[PDB]
């Protein structure tokens, strides 16, 4: 049994579409993208704002923080990759080689390496602190949405529009596997933190495979609409987040929806924070919905 | 996904511990039975009180309505069994046989006959209209609680404080599988409508069975106390009803529990009406308390 969310906190002050958030590895703030070119570094226990930091000339898609260093990354729909230096608070490395737009991030567990997925049909590799190019990964043949990263084989993972998720050998920078069951633009990639599965979204469905070669377990049914976000919590409690604004959360083994959340509405990105209590929102109508168990 | 359930209406009128409820065939009105040894027919619509049928000496445990007649059928501590003209609204027949309290009963769905259970360990088969005892099922060695038929073999399946389920073959009134698994009394056993599987009860868990030898499927953990009822509806949800008050809503195919309903304290029984839209249940503060979807 998952206890049901409930709406604790509405946190403004973008003024376009909040696209992307994530938590740092302390739990003390939280960071988000927008629509408006901006980065923000909210206190998570307060909900207000700490800092904002400026640089992107157009959409941020993507933002990360560092486990190793005391960096944020960030990635925008102006082609740029940054390093932002949280000791100094200013851009530190930019990351040149995307030919479009970079939809999303993901930093490597094990490996200094920072991982983006862009509209040029690649994933890159960079290597944190030398800004050097590791691996472009090429396969698909659309848009690369999302992208995720795990210390065992396959260590990296993409979903793109061409409907397909891809499994990738890190060290030869080759594709494993190529998953093609989704009829649909892929938008959304989740990995299960136990990293025995992982899961994928879609309008026409969202997936459940297993590790390490994508065999298909399971179809999660009923969000029948644009997914763009799919995160999940130690508990198993699994959170689809819809452009129509509507969010349905799961329980991961069963596949079962057990809530229905109603919503220019829509959802962009989900992140737990670091204790799994809180369940933080990135949307359309330019805010950060915070809910909690009750 | 299940939508949530709520109180939609709190029925009063017994001057006792609730203890059974049943629906009519044709929705219209529903019946209780109380340990202030009354039986009282409620318009199920208001939620009014149409007739109070007297007789029983003691608590009165088990009410059924039949589909083929225009008949209810009570029993008791008392050791009665009684069966009730709903056109004349007077007891017809008294089914004697029984050597100590009688705790349930059902109806047969194709064969006319009545099965009640009692604290003697055995459950008896009764032909409605000549009294008649077709067979007395003996091989339980405590009170049983519960009982259900079915058309397919097997026929009746009985639930035990001797913590085990006997599978019962009709037409030679013999037992042919026990399942002992619980480890504690059984008080409860509900079948799935599509007769494929049935589920029972005790403190230590509630398990979920395949017909017809009764393999073991899952155990449906997590209400620890002592669970009195079970009913399920065609759409797979699956109520556990507690001695405590507290009330289990599950998915009956996952056996994830989706709701969990608060609460002298304590839940007897449990009923859906013919719609499934209406969930009542039989309460120890005297009450009938009905539920719907929200
Ligand atoms: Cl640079
Ligand atoms: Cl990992
Ligand atoms: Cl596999
Ligand atoms: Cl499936
Ligand atoms: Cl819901
Ligand atoms: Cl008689
Ligand atoms: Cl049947
Ligand atoms: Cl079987
Ligand atoms: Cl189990
Ligand atoms: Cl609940
Ligand atoms: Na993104
Ligand atoms: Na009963």
């Amino acid at each position: 049994w998952h206890p049901p969310w409930k709406l604790y906190r509405v946190i403004s002050g973008h003024l376009g579409w909040v696209r992307c958030i994530a938590v740092e590895p302390g739990n003390q703030w939280f960071v988000t993208g927008s629509a408006d070119r901006t980065i923000k570094i909210w206190d998570l226990a307060s909900g207000k704002l700490k800092l904002s930091l400026t640089g992107h000339i157009s959409t941020v898609r993507g933002v990360i923080v560092s486990t190793r260093s005391p960096y944020l990354f960030s990635c925008g729909e102006d082609k740029q990759v940054k390093c932002w230096d949280l000791e100094y608070n200013k851009v530190i490395r930019h990351y040149h080689g995307h030919l479009s737009a970079v939809y999303g991030l993901d930093l490597h567990p094990t490996i200094d390496v920072l991982v983006t997925c862009s509209r040029d049909s690649t994933a890159r590799i960079w290597d944190v602190r030398t800004k050097a190019s590791v691996h472009t990964l090429s396969g698909h043949t659309n848009a690369v949405a999302t992208v995720r990263c795990q210390a065992a084989e396959p260590q990296i993972i993409t979903g793109s529009h061409d409907t397909t998720i891809r499994l990738w050998d890190l060290v030869a920078g080759k594709t494993r596997v190529t998953l093609t069951n989704h009829k649909k633009s892929v938008r959304a990639v989740v990995l299960h933190p136990r990293h025995y599965t992982f899961a994928s979204g879609s309008p026409d469905n969202i997936k459940q495979w297993k590790f390490p070669d994508g065999s298909f377990i399971q179809n999660l049914s009923g969000h029948n609409a644009i997914i763009n976000t799919l995160t999940v919590n130690s508990d198993g409690v699994l959170v689809s987040g819809a452009d129509n604004g509507t969010m349905h959360l799961w329980d991961w083994r069963t596949g079962y929806n057990f809530q229905r959340v109603h919503a220019e509405s829509g959802i962009f990105a989900c992140a737990f924070d670091q204790s799994e209590s809180r369940l933080l929102t990135a949307e359309a109508d330019k805010t950060i919905k915070v809910y909690r168990e009750d």
